[PDB]
Order: structure tokens, then sequence, then C-alpha cells
């Protein structure tokens, strides 16, 4: 449906500020101007770096199209492209950025609800994808966005296929023969999990890229984060197996993590885990009206 | 109730700073301010109002009680009330909208308004007062000053319950816009709230012109008494100038009810061209599916509008 994809002159906005940048681009605080209107409109903008391999335009667009068609709770939706002898793309604007960010900042502080339910939601935005026979291929904490510290959803879907690579999340098949599949992705999930659990420490430190295929091989794995028990490394353990069909399948971990959000404390084991706080109802409708208003959580009991 | 407990955020001075003035109004000044929240670093716009010191003024409980009904409406073109500061001044915090107000939208777009967002407008309007009598509640200030505008799309009214909340002194009065009964009696009814729709309708069809220009505040209940009444609009045909002119009809019970309104300007917006009349309005016609996807999700992710047969 080309309805849900917009193409913008670049006479409509204005890029005012760097956010980040990634290996795909450099992505900034846009705004959008309504023309004959008065209003300025925060956008998020991600300029896509120059184009090695350039596809065709139509490649690009109906490749656009796909990303614009994303319609759900936990993923990003492309909202505008503009396309000159650059590629732009424009998505709505998080206040809070990035999650592996977000879990840094908050580093210990942060309560067992909170990253048992944004596991479940990373999975149910990825089961989305699943269901539509489309594959991200580049899951990461730096890849899911925070609406609200209550719900997050993944980014950057379909800008693998659109144009270094992230061979630490990377699935052993994909490192090898450049295979891509949901399950592949279940490998990166898992990645992306570790990553919450210890707090958004990098994985494999210390260890370079080269190696990682040869340690994956020998039957090395990240080690169990220490907050978490027994219950949840195993999924994550799981999600890494050498043969890919052994890994489980993206429903299945939205159950088993659901479950989990029931339960928190005895999943999870952190310190001053009872003085954290987990939002009140006062709190999330104050969220909600100001910041997220669509369409969308596990609590204990 | 506890879902009442909930809609209403107290606040703390520490929680927010007001940045910048957006207006002021008889009920007080308004300010783009920005919610921190608790443990956070990010900034979060926002709406606060901070209150003119009431007429006799009540206890805190009794701001309270008020201040949890207006926290309690739910509907898509009435503003709730998000959250409240009590510790020194009153002040009101709401969802902060760049668009701005109808009535300065319309004086600001006159030469590039269409009949079809005109009329969706009144249908909206109408719809949002309908609501409010569901729920007993009379909003008692209503105008396209107290209309905001989330999208161009999409309207919301504003300011329900100030008035009561408030207070007025004997001795800013919106009286142009008032109904007989409540200028002369201070009697207040969902009655009333049509004759204020009747005015606030022609605010938007004559794009922002003064009630009653030229014709003092003091005069106008004596104006009204001998049969005065605003003037058609030129873009107005007779049939949408008869409905005003039901608003503004001295017996309350005559006047015609929201439902009903709503249902008329619904039945108009489906053929926009034969009820008012505007030169090139073709040109000026509904977004188109594709910028109206764009716009509610940069905007309006909330919750339709009626087009042309
Ligand atoms: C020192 N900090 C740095 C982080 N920061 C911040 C960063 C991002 C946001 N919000 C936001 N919103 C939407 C985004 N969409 C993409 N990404 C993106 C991907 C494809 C198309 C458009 C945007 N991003 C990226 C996510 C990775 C880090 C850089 C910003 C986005 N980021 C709010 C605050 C505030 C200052
Ligand atoms: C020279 N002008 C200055 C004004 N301006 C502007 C002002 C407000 C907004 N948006 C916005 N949003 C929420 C509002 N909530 C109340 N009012 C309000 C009342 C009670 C509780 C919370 C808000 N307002 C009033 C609407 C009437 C004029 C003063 C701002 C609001 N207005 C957008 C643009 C554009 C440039």
């Amino acid at each position: 449906n080309q309805a849900l994809l917009r193409i913008l002159k670049e006479t409509e906005f204005k890029k005012i500020k760097v956010l980040g940048s990634g290996a795909f681009g450099t992505v900034y605080k846009g705004l959008w101007i309504p023309e004959g209107e008065k209003v300025k409109i925060p956008v998020a903008i991600k300029e896509l770096r120059e184009a090695t391999s350039p596809k065709a335009n139509k490649e690009i667009l109906d490749e656009a199209y796909v990303m614009a068609s994303v319609d759900n709770p936990h993923v990003c939706r492309l909202l505008g492209i503009c396309l000159t002898s650059t590629v732009q793309l424009i998505m709505q604007l998080m206040p809070f950025g990035c999650l592996l960010d977000y879990v840094r900042e908050h580093k210990d502080n942060i309560g067992s609800q909170y990253l048992l339910n944004w596991c479940v939601q990373i999975a149910k935005g990825m089961n989305y994808l699943e269901d539509r026979r489309l594959v991200h291929r580049d899951l990461a904490a730096r890849n899911v966005l925070v609406k609200t510290p209550q719900h997050v959803k993944i980014t950057d879907f379909g800008l693998a296929k659109l144009l270094k690579v992230p061979i630490k999340w990377m699935a052993l098949e994909s490192i090898l023969h450049r295979i891509y599949t949901h399950q592949s992705d279940v490998w990166s999930y898992g990645v992306t999990v570790w990553e919450l659990m210890t707090f958004g420490s990098k994985p494999y430190d210390g260890i370079p890229a080269s190696e990682i295929s040869s340690i994956l091989e020998k039957g090395e794995r990240l080690p169990q984060p220490p907050i978490c028990t027994i219950d949840v490394y195993m999924i994550m353990r799981k999600c890494w197996m050498i043969d890919a069909d052994s890994r489980p399948k993206f429903r299945e971990l939205i159950i088993e993590f659901s479950k989990m959000a029931r339960d928190p404390q005895r999943y999870l084991v952190i310190q001053g885990d009872e003085r954290m706080h987990l939002p009140s109802p006062t709190d999330s409708n104050f969220y909600r009206a100001l910041m997220d208003e669509e369409d969308m959580v596990v609590d204990a009991d």
C-alpha cells in the first residue's frame, strides 16, 4: 500500500541536530514543516551513508513501501522518504532514545519487571515480522527504541537489505554463509536479551570479530548474566544453538517471558529490586497522554 | 472511584518548569512547559495554565474534586486534564498543541479554508459538547478561542469547568457568547451551551470576525431582547444560518440539542458545496490518504471525518 509511504521534497523539512550514527548512516533530529503552515514538527531523520553498490531507485522505493507497511506496536514504521542525491528516511522522534543507551544510564536502578517486559515486547515485534515473512537481519539493543519506559519498539527494519557487519550479534551460519532467516534473527534476539540483562555490556568484549566464528565453533557462548536465573539464561543459550531449527520460535519466547513477568523477582535477582519502581496507573496514564497515544503489559501476580 | 484517582496526576514544582507564555485569558496565563519524569533526563513539552486567583476561593479539597472531574472527561474532542500542581498557585497541566487555537487558525488561514473543514469542525465541536451533556457537565464558556487544533482535521474543546472553578465577580466575561438567561440571571445549562455553540459556529464561518463588533457589552441584553442577532455570513446558505438562528432563540427548550446538531451538521458535510459557498472550494479539499496517514503518525495517534458523497 503506497498510501502508507509519503515522499517529501527537501524544502518541507530541516535537520537541526545530530543524534547519533551507525554503519548505515547518520541520524538527525529534524523538523517537518507542513506546507502553508507555521508549525515545526520534530522527526528523526536518517541520511543514508552513500551507497556503495547503489541500487536502482525503483528498488529503493519498493523496499520503502514494505518498510512503510509495518504495522505493529513494537516495530517502528517508516513514515516518509526523501530521495535526491541522497536517501533520507523519516520516522517518529523518540525522546527517550535507544534502549541500549537507556539501560546503561539506569544501570543498576532498573527493576526486574521492566527488563522482562522489554524482552516480551521485542519478541512480540519480531513475531510480527515473522508472520509477515520479513527478516530484520540486524536486531540489536541499539536498534530498539524507547517510546516510554513501558513501551519499546524495534527500529531499522529493512535497512540491512537496503544497503561494519555486526559479527558479535550474528548467527554462525550468517557469519559463514551470509544466510539470514527468522532463526538467525532469533540468534540476534538472544544477544539483544543478553545486552539488556548486563545493562548494556558489550558482547564478547576484548575478543576481536575475526576470532568470533572460531569461538562459537568451540562452543563458547556469552556468560550467564549476574542478575539472571538459570531459567532466563537457558532461553538465551537456546537462541544460540548451532542447529537453527533447534532455536526457539518467537511465539514461544513471548509466552516464556510473559510467564516470568508474572513473577519477575523469581526470575531476576537484582539488588534493591524491592526499592525499584514499576509504573503506577496514575503514572501510566500521564505517560500515555503526553507521549504514547497508540494502541498497546504483564504485571506481577 | 479508583479509576478517577488514577486519571489526575499530582505534580510537584520540582517535576515541571514553565518556559514560555503561549497566551493569556480571563482564567489565567498559559505556558509551554516541560515535564521531567523523576529519575529521567528527558524533558517533555506540556501546556501549563496558571490560574488567576479565584473569585472568592475554595479549599484545595474543593479544588481537587473539581479537578478530578476535569481529569475525568474521555472523548476525542474534549481536552482532558492530565495533572495539577496546587502547592502555591494552582497550575493545570495538559497536552500541548502546536497548531494552537482554532480562532487564530481561521484568522491565519481565512483565504485558504474549505467547506469540508468548516462543517467537520462544527460536527466535532458538537460531538464534544454532547459528550459533556451526557456527563451532566456544562462548559459555560464555549468559544472559538476555547477550541484547540490537534491537527487541521481534528479539533478539541478546552477549558471545561474553569468557569465554575474560577467563578466571576458580578462587577472578561464572555457576554457576547452568552445566552440571555445567563446574562440576566446567570442561568447556565446545556441549552445555554447550545447558544454559545451558535456563536462559535458564527466565529468560524466569518473566519474569526468578532461578534457584535461596535456594540457595547453592556448593551447586549437589550439588543437581544429586541430580537437582534448576528448577521448571516456571506459564505453561509440559509439552511446554515437558520440553524445558527435556532441556537439563539430566547426560549431555551426551543433551541436545538447537541445530538440534533451533530446529525444535521454531519448531513451537511456529505454535501459541503451545497451548504456553503466558497470561492476556490474545489481547490480546498480534505487531505489525501497519504497526507492523512503521515499526519496521524506524527501528531495524531489517538482514536473520523465525514467526506463528500
Ligand atoms: C546524548 N543523547 C544521545 C541520544 N539522544 C537521543 C537519541 C535518539 C532519540 N530519539 C530517536 N528517535 C527516533 C530515532 N530513530 C532512530 N533511528 C532511525 C533509524 C532509521 C530511520 C530513522 C531513525 N534513532 C536513532 C537510534 C540510534 C541512536 C541514534 C538515533 C532515533 N532516535 C532521542 C534522544 C539524546 C542525546
Ligand atoms: C503568538 N502565538 C502564541 C501562541 N501560540 C500557540 C499557543 C498554544 C498552542 N498550543 C496550545 N496547546 C495547548 C493549549 N492549552 C491551552 N489552554 C489551556 C487551558 C487550560 C489548561 C491547559 C491549557 N492553550 C491555549 C489556547 C488559547 C491561547 C493560549 C493557549 C493551548 N495552546 C500553540 C500555539 C502560537 C504563537
